[PDB]
């Protein structure tokens, strides 16, 4: 069954997410013109296969299985980055803490082009699970693989489960480190953009 | 035995707290219109059911065990609360930092509102253990769930120890946010209370 | 054997200081007018009871064995404390940090009493090993169980190898807290004499 | 196998780099006139022996493997120092903070000497595995074991892959050590070069 390799990849994810300190959050792959995304409530130690929620195209569910409750952007993820096939969302520390500040993480450390530029844009705040909040996480996916939500968290998108979660711990990483600088001297030295431009081609 | 099952939910709460980074804590169950409470002095490590202590509705815990030298505040907290099936006290870093601040933690996040409004309040010092300590606690419970005691640590309850055990843990994690951003600007930037009205009915 | 059981109690205080994020450091037990104590240079990790070193009274270290090079404090806490049946000492970070700073921890948490007052003394810097710096940690440690050394790390000695351990990553606790809230406000709010004094007597 | 005992105690390296929160990376050994390095791209918990790359003296690499981007870092560090045997690279949080400042550590604390002075030096910025990086690598390991880089990370050479692991260690320790106290104190107090000479000499 090609879903429940998917589901289990899905739940190793999670489980592999919070051992790493990264998470509360939700993970999806793209499936069949929908995707394949964690249930709302259940812990991540609790998950078992057949938990996996299948959202179809049109945005209706499986029946008796209750999706995670911002599903809505993992969708507007999909339809706004056809290279995506794997999203990560949490509520990573480092990450969430810049996005109180309402901040981007600039360009202070050259692992910043993995996300697609010289930024982690943090996109301003709605409601958790409503059409603006959607709307506003596409806008900040139009040129970049990952955003900050304002006082929210992260959302980390890929081509497959491992690269959304190494790029959601890489930027948790950038955010630990611009808190750390910031503390000491505001604001933190960036690269320029021609550096970047070097290291995005290297990439 | 509904007593020994209780008991091993107990000791197995307090192994995944300090698993979780989050314990000197004492953890709780309402039962039998007392309480089982984890006993004084013992370390966690060491906990065997039968090392539980039962305290009956009148404070007189069992014969030849001595509970924990808090469960007067674990008392005030049920009889405030009906809806505390379960007492999570401990001195996790982020949130006794804060109370020595004697601060509140204020609507930074939108999971603010699992302990049931806007803040976790932070109540007024009092000696470990007396009765001034457990009216402060009682108070501080009447409409949260969570609540810093100054200079001293982290109370949560709820309907389960492993609700209550999350709780506790989604509680440091909003203290550390908090001494992360008020490390870079104070005030920290909060969600204003139509926000949190609105996040307080999705919950 | 007592010393195979007593060295074997010290490897795994050493392995469990490591696993707790504590430890460089050094761990000795009172025994038989001397003392036992973890060797010179070799990781905790490879150490095996064989390996641990027994000083007598006078400062003669067994054998084809090297102690550690700090013995000398440890000899110190020995004679200024008659209390004392264990010492640990480690370059916790936390407790580093206030080191480097040269301040004592004061009473920010009623905790702070399980050193026997109402602060942890940090004892003015000399070289590793030196009398001069024994001399400095004597007299820190003639009204306190626990102290900083300036530029260096921690100090803990108690009744058993287990107590020492605890107190040590109490102080470790401490010192987080004192960091986290310095950065915040300075002078940060203590407890005052009264307080301590309560807490002193109910310990 | 010379070279699949190696090749294992590379991976072992690396492994025991992330298990300690400091990985990203990349590790090698001198070998046979060239090097045994890691691959890139190549997630640690997936690298076999098999799949260490070797790099000959010329900087040939095995056919059919591609070598760690930063591979002529490693380089430099082998030509300057003929007594590194083993080179760790990582992007541990607390160094590439400091790196990010472009600050040297002082002389905060007498382990500062393990690296062979009064500092970790700050490399200045150049992109990564260029030539120009090479040269300020080499410059700065002129007479130390260890340096940052500006807007990257840390390089530590020693004569075993166990020495540069506990080096990089020491290192991140020190930066997080620097961090702490740079928020509270600017300028963090130092050693002066007398008590560091004291200390490298005791080594
Ligand atoms: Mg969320
Ligand atoms: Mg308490
Ligand atoms: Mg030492
Ligand atoms: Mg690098």
């Amino acid at each position: 069954m090609e879903r429940n390799r998917l589901a289990r990849q899905i739940i190793d994810t999670c489980l592999e997410m919070t051992r790493l300190g990264l998470n509360a959050g939700n993970v999806s792959v793209r499936y069949q013109g929908g995707m394949l995304i964690t249930p709302t409530g259940i812990p991540y130690e609790k998950l078992t296969e057949d938990k996996i929620v299948f959202i179809d195209a049109d945005g209706q569910h499986e029946q008796g299985k209750l999706p995670s409750s911002e599903w809505r952007f993992h969708q507007a993820a999909y339809q706004t980055r056809p290279d995506a096939q794997a999203v990560v969302h949490n509520h990573a520390v480092h990450c969430t803490a810049v996005s109180i500040l309402n901040r981007p993480i600039p360009a202070i450390h050259y692992m910043i082009a993995a996300a697609g530029g010289n930024s982690i844009p943090c996109a301003p705040y709605a409601t958790f699970g409503t059409r603006e909040l959607s709307e506003h996480v596409a806008v900040a996916l139009k040129h970049r693989k990952a955003t900050l939500l304002q006082h929210h968290g992260l959302i980390a998108c890929e081509a497959s489960l491992e690269k959304a979660l190494w790029l959601a711990h890489e930027v948790e990483v950038l955010a630990q480190l611009y808190l750390s600088t910031l503390a000491i001297t505001d604001p933190v030295p960036v690269l320029d953009d021609e550096a970047i431009a070097i290291v995005l081609e290297k990439f």
